[PDB]
């Protein structure tokens, strides 16, 4: 058994009950007015717990940006920066379609390539 589950530094858990052996996770996740980066649980090895998500105020997140290589929606292409949560759509000039991508922190989920 590990032991006693952690926390999240500006987050909360979701349910952890012990004894808490190896292979047992539990979610974290960030309760309010916080992001969730990285993961959203951890894992019972080697006698302790993994990393931990990194609940953020969303303050200290960083603004996504439009490539300008991709075309976004048309709510979208007047959004030069995004906050994160945005669950979006963008697409290639070929790409008949959109692919979908979230902003996480400055970041695309999938990360958006055009070019």
């Amino acid at each position: 058994t590990c032991g006693d589950i952690p926390e999240l530094e500006h987050g909360w858990a979701q349910l952890s009950s012990p004894p808490y052996y190896y292979g047992d996770s539990v979610e974290f996740n960030c309760s309010e007015s916080f992001t969730m980066i990285g993961h959203r649980s951890i894992t019972c090895i080697h006698g302790v717990w993994t990393q931990l998500p990194q609940c953020v105020a969303i303050d200290k997140l960083k603004k996504c940006k439009s490539s300008n290589l991709i075309i976004l929606e048309e709510h979208l292409k007047n959004k030069k920066e995004f906050d994160h949560n945005s669950n979006i759509r963008y697409r290639c000039r070929g790409k008949e379609g959109w692919i979908h991508t979230v902003c996480i922190n400055g970041r695309w989920d999938p990360e958006v390539n055009c070019s």
